């Protein structure tokens, strides 16, 4: 084996269908090439900026094989680190490197790793509607694809200020009441076991709606309804609240796609506070940390649900799978399906089939990137006006 | 009063000595211009990414009246959050806008918040030599300032491996010797003591280059020595061996300059780990969430060394002056000397004078930005080799 | 800007009402005067006693603008420190500091603070009855006006000894019993859940009125009835117990009007063992302990009602309004209406609208000193029987 | 046995030396009369306030034999509760009450309790000195009147600012270099162990001049030296710095003169955070209290050691000795030197004599007040310039 030299590496931010994607592909000496995922959507420029104008110039003419290294090389080279940015441009340069060796080794990456634990991961994906009927419509058409895992949300939450009482003069954002938010969740519990029994796994994400007592309520409520999990019941800077949680209730917690920094989970875990980790891979800096959070997770018990959302390339998408098909404590993949065109621009990403998401079969990530075809869809501005997310008295609140 | 309705939002990269600085600037309909610090020097151009692309068309049209909102709301706005590039963009926001408040009051900052907990407060500055007799000429002259406090150190770390005993075929970095750095430190407190006598507060910066026993042990080393504080002990992924520093020393102990994320202070305040915060004020986020870390700090008997290095605007140096004449638990000024011409781009920052620096007397920061002058001094790529820490074995160490 | 030199520091007890309300006023050599709130209704003399005698002559000739030097300077002075009295007549003096520097500024109080963090405060009122209802009218009328959160009560406690199976010769006393208390509470939240539904927020105050077991009980027996909050469940000296009412119930739990000593709030918060603090503005020595207390509170998830009783004066209820209007962590305001007289004497106190509370505008408290109306409505000697708290063997507790 | 009923509630401020003395008289339809200490020296006349206007009209007519449901009535009387007045104001009372049932009983107080568990208890009085020679003058008068245990302070601590280097244009106040301060105490240790051997008992009375690692530093500093206590190591805000100082240092340490709210004192006694509490019987709210303290104090294995100045009557020297010869756990009674005109004022009260204060013999408390004599003193304002404490950069310290 010889050293593998890193030649370039280029970031590329591409819109092939709602979400701004970000791709970093590195070359080598050699003519072996990486891909890997760098998709902050809020945040993408900032991301092209950190790896094009900061990680090139570090990181050409290093041996692309000695990923440990250059992955803790890279993490402390900008003295202060952590956080959504520095951790994405890391990643995108950490998985490209993980998709080299793949490569090199003629082995999908899952494969390097040390192989399969289980033949398939079970996946779920989102049901929603505004009004029972239309959550039923959305609950049926993932049964009907063989789904038998569903994240469901009744209600939006989230508009104009004249929609609640609200006080006169108020700031723009978008709005909503706890009270409706929690009242709503409850009944839809009841109505969806009532309609399809109690074998289907209903999941539930909070989103960070919560004040602290909210959720210790709302975690007793929905007990009854016994969820496959529910998710981000606090802020992470509420985290010590979930001692309380678990006090009052035995529903599964699922926590952490919002972490970029492991003071984030580290306690979280080692008191056992959650059941399942909710890290998007991309956030934590990549396939190295990620191996070494999963580990840590599994000695305490902590079992694997990486975030898996539309705004993640489907190179994420193969990475989150790899894991997934290796990882003894991996539970579930979220999925969520692409358009025909987001396929054309990074073929080869893993198909849920009957619920369940296979191991890869090509070397390495096993994904491309149609650099022409990025092209035709460039970075587009988007507002994201739902981060305002406001209080019925104006307050932000953790969106 | 009415609204002060934001105009503009730009960002300024200048070099005007050593270090790439971060200056963000506020315009008003009202045309009360405001300016900030989003220095974080290592990765300058993503600040300004930052900056120009999404907090620039977020914020236009607001009312800067109000910044507690604004800076609550442009916090969660990219929904991931925290870390050392959307702190510092935040921050430079948040300054100008505390900039304005301060003009418009017709009132020095320190006295919006409150006014004056001291008369002036203590400041150090750094001493270094790679010999004692060049340790003692620079001591010597920090002396003559009339500095009360300084931080030392003996000797420099970080340079070729053929100085150690280093493997073959060595990566390349600055390569150090932990035991070399520890027996030097000692040896340097002894000498100084020897030398200086016992009434000389003496600082001395660790830089996180232990590992946890080795800072257990320097702690037990330094003790007889009376240090005033003992900085970055520990990196911050290690802070909780600070339990097992405590066991076994009464050296006072500050951390924080590299903190980005309240979960990395969180519990070292709590249980009363750490006796000064040395958070750098750009990195947290700004003025207003330092100032409730400082009443945190408080309610805990932990007392402020905002952390002041050379890579901060004085725009910066004149907040953490402030911040410091105000709150009741603020201790020291870190202090670094600034060339005519970063005094010329930033006219109006605060000075030392005989150990200590005193409050301001004009309305808000009290420092201005010369356009035409920070032009002439643009952006210059650095490597900035240092952060490649290496141990005599080649392994990557925290910088 | 210059000193703002302390003219002299006047109390004055007025009662255009029911309550015995105390006012201080701090005249400067800059003809700015401002006014504070000192209402320890209970105890009023004392408190002027306190401010003529004592802080009149420490502090004229000394510079109103130094509120932190001033407000420490002061807490200490009488090395003996903490307490109603002690930290009432301190409170007077820096909300009228505070009062100074706003109209110095131009700027409301709460703009000072660093602005708006909402765009109005909820509000709640008191309603009671002695039968349901005399209870149902009294909500009704609330619900006229606009409240969307009510503090509710059944029956009323503190009577004659011979209502209840009292011992021969019994001590005189305010005579209550607390299983009927309990009850009655029960059979309440039962009752108006029945009638209003479930989006009303119903608040209970318990008052101290239990021993630890049966606030534990009572939590319990609340908690399917969902209140806003349950508020004093156990006097101060047992607040320890509060860790066990956590572990047996998720109702929120607001503490805090009687303290008057950090170490009555330190471990509560810290432990996470109330979801509101209540605290008495004047109670805790004023605006600049709040401030910090508020930002304590926030670091651990803890939400703000401060008390609101008829016995504060106007100029007390405008404090609590700057103070809720700013900090991101308030939650609601405690309001009791005014009279015409209260309001003449005290003119430009906010005044609730539809449920909300709304920025005030003018600067400083935006509250004025009528003396000649307050001198024609001097202080009347008040028993408060309803302090001397007797259970049904004739023990006392807490009131 | 029947009823004895309360005639009048008298308040006195008398200055037959240095301080402020405050003394209540109970007089009884019976003729039998009381007298207690409730002496708050800084605010005399407050204290008299509450007594004069609150306390008399509660309290005429009641029988004075309950002096227990008579304690826990007047504790909760205004509502809001402990604090330096109302708790000295209510001891007061309380001690005159215990002065009646022991005359009526014929016994002395201690005998009330049940009788003595020691033959005298130990005293210790205060040497001080800002040279050796002069503080050896003092120790060596103090051991010529048989002193076996001696408190010891070298240097005064206070005074003006052009004594240290401290900024310009200083505010006024009493200020001192904590660092001075500490190695002028380690070095009077060392000098009065040479000078008098190991069999003296010293005492050291830090007085809250330091900061949390000061006082660790501090601690281990003295061990060498023995101390028989270190006295008020760290302010009653920063008490859970115990846990640190007890780390590294198995120095006796002595706290609570201060204490004037049970919160205060109840953790640190739990976790055996302190050897001597140190409370001043009047502060705490008299007899009544003070011997329940004393005994959970005894189930903790702390002993006792109440404050004992010179600001305080003769009747509370008195009432600390009946406790000290009564109670298991005392360990030593403070005591400083009368004056003439003091004992014309108070005749009655305990003498030391070779270095013990013996059991009293009169009935009740065994101290009268001449009220005659009393007028010949009148109260006299005292600016009491050392509670304005300042450190070397002009901030307010814990005085
Ligand atoms: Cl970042
Ligand atoms: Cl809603
Ligand atoms: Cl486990
Ligand atoms: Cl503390
Ligand atoms: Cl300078
Ligand atoms: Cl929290
Ligand atoms: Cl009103
Ligand atoms: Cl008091
Ligand atoms: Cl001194
Ligand atoms: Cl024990
Ligand atoms: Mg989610
Ligand atoms: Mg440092
Ligand atoms: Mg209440
Ligand atoms: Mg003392």
């Amino acid at each position: 084996m010889t050293p593998v030299i890193i030649k370039n590496i280029e970031c590329f931010i591409t819109r092939p269908d709602r979400h701004n994607l970000v791709t970093v592909r590195v070359t080598t000496e050699q003519g072996i090439t990486g891909h890997g995922c760098a998709t902050f959507q809020q945040r993408p420029l900032a991301v092209k900026t950190l790896v094009d104008e900061y990680l090139q110039p570090l990181m050409i003419g290093r041996d692309a094989n000695n990923i440990e290294d250059l992955w803790q090389m890279m993490n402390v080279n900008a003295y202060w680190r952590n956080g959504p940015l520095m951790n994405n441009a890391i990643s995108g340069v950490d998985m490209a490197l993980w998709d080299i060796k793949g490569q090199l080794a003629g082995m999908p990456l899952y494969q390097l790793f040390g192989g399969k634990s289980r033949d398939a991961i079970p996946a779920y994906s989102h049901a929603s509607g505004e009004t029972l009927e239309a959550l039923f419509a959305s609950v049926d058409a993932l049964i009907a694809q063989g789904y038998r895992h569903i994240r469901c949300q009744l209600g939006f939450y989230g508009g104009t200020p004249s929609a609640l009482h609200a006080p006169d003069n108020p700031t723009p954002g978008a709005w909503f009441d706890q009270q409706e938010y929690m009242s709503n969740t409850v009944e839809m519990f009841h109505a969806l076991r009532e309609k399809y029994g109690w074998k289907l796994h209903i999941l539930h994400d909070v989103h960070e709606r919560l004040f602290p007592q909210q959720a210790v309520q709302l975690a007793k409520q929905l007990e009854p309804f016994q969820p496959y999990f529910i998710e981000d019941i606090l802020p992470p800077q509420q985290s010590a609240w979930l001692e309380q949680v678990r006090q009052q209730s035995c529903v599964p917690l699922a926590l952490g796609e919002l972490f970029n920094n492991p003071a984030e989970w580290h306690d979280l875990i080692v008191n056992r506070r959650i059941d399942f980790i909710r890290c998007h891979v991309s956030q934590i800096g990549g396939i190295t940390p990620a191996l070494k959070l999963a580990h840590l997770c599994q000695a305490f018990g902590v079992r694997l649900a990486w975030h898996g959302p539309g705004d993640m390339t489907p190179i994420g998408v193969a990475v989150n799978t790899h894991l997934n098909i290796h990882l003894h404590n991996a539970a579930i993949q979220e999925f969520i399906p692409r358009s025909a065109t987001t396929n054309d621009v990074f073929p080869g990403a893993p198909e849920v089939k009957e619920g369940f998401v296979y191991p890869p079969v090509q070397p390495g990530i096993g994904v491309g990137f149609n650099e022409a075809l990025a092209l035709a869809h460039p970075v587009l501005y988007r507002p994201h006006e739902w981060t305002q997310s406001r209080l019925p008295d104006g307050t932000i609140h953790t969106p």
